[PDB]
């Protein structure tokens, strides 16, 4: 797809707001630290590429937008930080959505779609049920929120297929 400006490490988009959820106290939770946000199965180097990333990334971001925008999780974050989240995803969504129209091919496979889409829905579904048990206390959202950072990390870097992290 059309490159924005050479290859960069981070995205500098939505990473700032995510950091705001790092001030939490480590004493909030311990055994409640899991990763159900970013499906690593799809984000792993087992079979991940630039175009392919657009497939998973799109669903990953689109889902996050619905999480807060649904009012449920929105009430969890400050209206200021939350409201910014809506626009933040929009910028990233356009990047992927644009590739869809480009007719690259990776975002057309009716069968491959399930593997990419399901990977996000399956993991994203855990977060909904996971938080339900805690009724959105504070750490439950942090563990899931902080997890989003990883999805953004490998998403815009793994494509290069250069060095991972075990």
């Amino acid at each position: 797809c059309d490159l924005p400006q050479t290859h960069s490490l981070g995205n500098r988009r939505a990473l700032i707001l995510l950091a705001q959820m790092r001030r939490i106290s480590p004493f909030s939770c311990l055994k409640d630290r899991h990763d159900f946000e970013f499906p690593q199965e799809e984000f792993d180097d087992k079979q991940f590429q630039k175009a392919q990333a657009i497939s998973v990334l799109h669903e990953m971001i689109q889902q996050t937008f619905n999480l807060f925008s649904t009012k449920d999780s929105s009430a969890a974050l400050d209206e200021t930080l939350l409201d910014e989240f809506y626009i933040e995803l929009d910028q990233q969504l356009n990047d992927l959505e644009s590739c869809v129209m480009q007719e690259v091919g990776v975002i057309e496979s009716p069968l491959m779609y399930e593997d990419s889409i399901l990977a996000v829905r399956k993991y994203f579904q855990r977060i909904t049920l996971y938080l339900t048990e805690k009724k959105y206390s504070s750490c439950a959202w942090e563990v899931v929120r902080a997890e989003i950072m990883r999805s953004f990390s490998l998403s815009i870097n793994l494509q290069k297929r250069l060095k991972s992290k075990e």
